[PDB]
RNA sequence: AUUGGAGGUAGAGCACUGUUUGGGUGAGGGGUCCGUCUAGGAUUACCAAUCUCAGAUAAACUCCGAAUGCUAAUACACAU
């Protein structure tokens, strides 16, 4: 299963625990797709941080 | 993200320390009279000496015990 990945909320009045992570991800401005690794256990960005991206099948 | 630990917090029940509701359990301590060689046997009365049974009760209760988080290694992702 290869994942990119999308936006649904600006980053801005959440935890550093969700800044850092979608940092991490590295999007920059918003659904600029970073189609990459949708190998699992970093779906563990994709399924913590669940509540801000959907899962688009790349 | 998985595994590894640690912490007793919230919650709870009471397992101890505290407090406490009943019910049972009982010396005794105050009410007849026999009665001050003579003490008493007493009547019931408040707690009934504990303990027993349910009922709780708490920051300085904990036989327990989280979810969270913190840390270790690993994994993957990054770039510090």
């Amino acid at each position: 299963a290869q994942i990119k990945i999308t936006l649904v909320n600006s980053p801005i009045g959440r935890i550093p625990a969700q800044r850092k992570t979608v940092k991490a991800l590295g999007l920059g401005k918003l659904n600029s797709s970073v189609v990459k690794e949708g190998s699992p256990a970093i779906l563990g960005m994709v399924n913590s941080i669940s509540h801000l991206v959907k899962v688009e099948e790349a």
